[PDB]
């Protein structure tokens, strides 16, 4: 059996080939103690990965190697994996084939470097790197799909025609679940809240994930909150103190369609779907309009699939089969893309072998 | 003095007669507000215009009024209503204005161009002029086929006796926008970000700065894949020094083999042979010898050496190939206007405010 | 005309014409242990500035101004103390300018407009945002400000004589917290400073010893290596302090609020963060012209260090310039007096008749 580790800008996702749910779902953080000690409590282990590092904000300095799918730092990424093998998945890398994810439009040098580390500091028998949305497309039951990922870091739209991604339309807004929380932290503080700590960033993250939704129309909904507390939803903080969130609740996800609310003056995910599809050829486009597949955690907000269905019905040809297929499991579909792909008896011949690596080297990827 | 304005979807350039270099230059774009949005310092403006529309895009969405050819008039009017006012600080009522059109510009839209100029503007005299004729004029040539290439436009125009043969003009829609989106595939496939419209604004520039054609396709395919020469570093306007390489040949080679996107059009060398092959036989002599190029997308280093070879391969070897490349070229249609507006014999050629009154739009 | 600069700690007043502020005093008022009514007998007004510090009440020491004026009675009281106590003039005769904090409530201005014309009977009043003025002392209409008086630091963007609210970053730090940090650290070398009289000694020490070292880490090491940063200061009574690492620990607080224990980002983080909130193109003039004002920009080194961090935070092609005047501490008044003297543009001076209406 093989291994699959989705290296997410917020949450990394490890496991084996064949399983349905990701075996090690964890924050992609490496944490290093600011002054390293002799003992327990004091800050003893040279780097901490996942939720331990995160609890231990008192002792550590927290670092995320992967920003917008682009792995920026390889010393933190590697040291994650030393822990993904020996501490998370509780395996020995040299025994199991590995599939790791990479962004839609991810660096060749970053690919070629990941290629290096895996067969080398980890000696894994076999490896393959795979483009995030294309793997969501595999978990969507397709060969053809305009797939739109929004993870914690990156938000990429891809026209998959017959398994081939068409790069000449692969689009993006650098706006995702992390930028989304920061918006809600602002607009609660502007409601009058003091939310400032990273702990209260997790408060503002939780509120985002549970109470934030995408209005079917933005302006209408605003005055709907103005006229009714319908929208207003209570929240029990770790204080026990109940707060109330109101028109914030739909303003926060609406970054994704109206990005410019953060000051991030891009076109919205609606617009970028359309603009990906036009940059394709016309028969591709037909099935892209019918095979708009959503992916990521930030694709989860209430109303988003219906809203995308609304907007793209107007933006696409009136007589077209517009069809969103929003995955229920979409915070993980990229790992479910990996695990199926690794388990594919066909795909067994598509792995990078240890042989081709030692005869040809990292440049074959 | 007269006023002269080269309207492109990329850049609109203005000024007066007599000056050698364009007085106004701006992107052709306005923004109409997705919310009521006081840019604290101005009042509630209708439209932020050009290098203003994109400055504040978060409030107000970018459109291009004229994709080489006029579509939307509410944006369009704000562009003629930028250039006089903000850009030149001049009043329309005072100044005989000349405006351009990308070659093969149609009946209906020009009628209404002429209308608006005499009504909401009141200009004392106006003249629209066919971009590629003005290029050849600015060149100092009587005759010869011309090739405009731009962000939205490309054009082959056989000029004789100061006159374009209209029927034989080819527009190529595969222009510099297509090219910048293509570069924007490829760097992104190498792994850079480059795909928001902000990063289009960057990836336009990088191309303009570093992207060349090279004389042979197969041999350059060899160098690209094998040698560390292709790479040039570049700070984009955040700070990330990237490295562009290969694409520098693998983008503008689309003007020669348009198939690179999957658009299948004949390459410029083909279109030019065939545009001259929309003209006679021995009369073709110094069309082949006075072949002038124009516009934005003619800046690419390598194209001329390439094109001469590729047009000669297509053609009966005795035709004297002489293709001219000025260094000012984004402005050649402005400098075809200003000096030709200053030229005395032209006072009679303008469309006056009076003649408009009697003739209506129908004088354009 | 007059110019009367108001804030959470210090108030500067004088005339239009003069180069240097005539009166500069603490915004402290006292309010009684509850004898009397708001309209009734007894000193509501009580004691402002030094007279209130000297004794401290009872007449409880309500500072009214947190940049934003929280309660308007105490401001009235100060403004009495200005025209009548500090200047000793006639308010009816002398048109007054007053200096407001960017992001003041518009309603807060209405009340400023009223108390002036009603209780003080001033013939005309003007009111101007402390930031643009801070630039008018440096001769500019446009630019990014880092004001850092005694109360709250201020990262204010300016286009063409106007502030842009959406970027105006506050940091709850300056001058005062800067001395009350210095008190905690002098304690480590025996000198537990405690009284207000001692806080006046300690504040002289801030000006004399405490300085924005260009870098924090190379500096720490030099302190730990060698005494050259250490410098003795004689206390007025007869004693002598010696201070080393601490000397730069005390101004570093602007760049690191974790020192005091505040959840808020250092001035380098906020300056930049305000300019990102600026218009993608106007940003260039602002970066090109950063102007920095206040008692807490008086710290030596601050301009180069700001410039170092903003260069390390802005793109490679970003033309940045920081600007601090040698008179920087007062600049809102110097900027103000120039404006208040601008006798041609005059109709800005909204009169009593332009108020009878």
């Amino acid at each position: 059996a093989a291994l699959v580790i989705d290296n997410g800008s917020g949450m990394c996702k490890a496991g084996f080939a064949g399983d349905d749910a990701p075996r090690a779902v964890f924050p992609s953080i490496v944490g290093r103690p600011r002054h390293q000690g002799i003992m327990v409590g004091m800050g003893q282990k040279d780097s901490y990965v996942g939720d331990e590092a995160q609890s231990k904000r008192g002792i550590l300095t927290l670092r995320y190697p992967i920003e917008h799918g682009i792995v920026t730092n390889w010393d933190d990424m590697e040291k994650i994996w030393h822990h993904t093998f020996y501490n998370e998945l509780r395996v020995a890398p040299e025994e199991h084939p590995v599939l790791l994810t990479e962004a839609p439009m991810n660096p060749k040098s970053n690919r070629e470097k990941m290629t290096q580390i895996m067969f080398e500091t980890f000696n894994v028998p076999a490896f393959y790197v795979s483009i995030q949305a294309v793997l969501s497309l595999y978990s969507s039951g397709r060969t053809t799909g305009i797939v739109l990922d929004s993870g914690d870091g990156v938000t990429h739209v891809v026209p998959i025609y017959a398994g081939f991604s068409l790069p000449h339309a692969i689009l993006r807004i650098d706006l995702a679940g992390r930028d989304l929380t920061d918006y809600l932290m602002k607009i609660l503080s502007e409601r009058g809240y003091s939310f400032s700590t990273t702990a209260e960033r997790e408060i503002v993250r939780d509120i985002k994930e549970k109470l934030c939704y995408v209005a079917l129309d933005f302006e209408q909904e605003m005055q709907t909150a103005a006229q009714s507390s319908s929208i207003e939803k209570s929240y029990e903080l770790p204080d026990g103190q109940v707060i109330t969130i109101g028109n914030e609740r739909f303003r926060a996800p609406e970054a994704l369609f109206h990005p410019s609310v953060l000051g991030l003056e891009s076109a919205g995910i609606d617009q970028t779907t359309y603009n990906s599809i036009m940059k394709c050829d016309v028969d591709v486009r037909k099935e892209l309009y019918g095979n708009i597949v959503m992916s990521g955690g930030t694709t989860m907000f209430p109303g988003i699939a219906e809203r995308m269905q609304k907007e793209i019905t107007a933006l696409a040809p009136s007589s077209m089969k517009v069809k969103i297929i929003a995955p229920p499991e979409r915070k993980y579909s990229v790992w479910i893309g990996g695990s199926i792909l690794a388990s594919l008896t066909t795909f067994q011949q598509m792995w990078i072998s240890k042989q081709e690596y030692d005869e040809s080297g990292p440049s074959i990827v």
